[PDB]
């Protein structure tokens, strides 16, 4: 129930199985995973990427649901994208430790699994407007990236910065220019992030 | 909440970080591991193991705490047993695709983190005494423990079958001489799986 295992059962059993010259894709996320494919359906259609995206879920039920999701779709390449909702704690008070230790535990079942991993900048985010009471997101936003970031480095897998491009002033908000609401980005700030994610994707493979 | 992290969060914590020599052994499960500790501490306190059952969980509930309470411990193996808690449907209806993926997702972390493991037969039962309504437990778990076994020689990952010594009769149950409420086992129960998990552990390392 918790790790919404319902969302994408019949299309996961839909999907044939794959030969290694189809490069498969799946994108591991949140709403701005699953809105992505909604906004633009045809950067995914054209690419043949797969959106396994669930909004307000946190890396917990990521985790949970990770070999249904991925696992079982025998990717060549997994991006992940994760922490968001954690920070706005949808599931319980924010821990670091544990939710960057679900990403970790994430990109190693996947290097176990012979799966590719692209880890992600959670995005900037200088309030979540449903739980307004959060008022260090941009820290806790910033540390766990460092961190994401240093993990990366240590284990030879790319990390994908959308947060660079897309933070702007001192309260470290998700640029207007990209967003509406100051978390989900708009048609605009999902191009900023096609062009970064569709590189790293092409130069992986 | 839901992964119970403040069980050992504290003992975690206290926990020195361990040297190769020291060999630490940790034990993931359920009652059957939390209740080994309680009723013989001594063999744990001997063999330098570390218990971290906890009673009622489901392989779900060990997949979300396993990079707090064996990863970050730095064990040089770990023995699984799951499954009896998931066949009660403690936590949701029992399905063992998603059953199996859990202890073969914690297997796959472990060696992604240079941990040996050890997986475990789910112990006969006839029923749960928590929740009569389930007539089907002996089916379902004699289909998980050949699929846990299976895995296990296709990985050369040790397998250690408490179920066999320990079954009896058509309904397959836990035999009267290792437990009184058919689930749990006595101190009499402890000791047959004691010398088989010793012994493995041993040849492990």
């Amino acid at each position: 129930e918790f790790a919404n295992y319902k969302r994408y059962a019949t299309e996961n059993a839909a999907l044939a199985q794959p030969v290694k010259k189809e490069k498969r894709v799946v994108f591991m996320g949140n709403s701005i995973t699953e809105g992505w494919v909604r906004t633009h359906p045809d950067f995914f259609k054209t690419n043949g990427y797969i959106g396994r995206g669930i909004s307000g879920q946190t890396s917990y039920q990521f985790l949970l649901r990770f070999r249904e999701d991925v696992i079982n779709l025998s990717p060549a390449l997994v991006v992940i994208n994760a922490g968001t909702n954690d920070v706005a704690e949808n599931t319980g008070a924010y821990n670091e430790d544990y939710t960057f230790g679900n990403i970790a535990s994430m990109a190693e079942l996947a290097k176990a699994n012979k799966i590719k991993v692209i880890l992600t900048s959670v995005l900037p985010a200088a309030e979540f407007p449903w739980r307004r009471e959060i008022k260090d997101a941009p820290q806790k936003i910033q540390s766990l990236n460092a961190r994401i970031e240093a993990y990366a480095k240590a284990n030879k897998i790319p990390f994908v910065n959308y947060y660079q491009p897309m933070v702007v002033g001192e309260n470290k908000a998700l640029n207007p220019q990209y967003t509406k609401d100051g978390v989900h980005p708009t048609g605009e700030g999902y191009d900023i992030m096609e062009a970064l994610i569709k590189q790293a994707i092409e130069k992986a493979l």
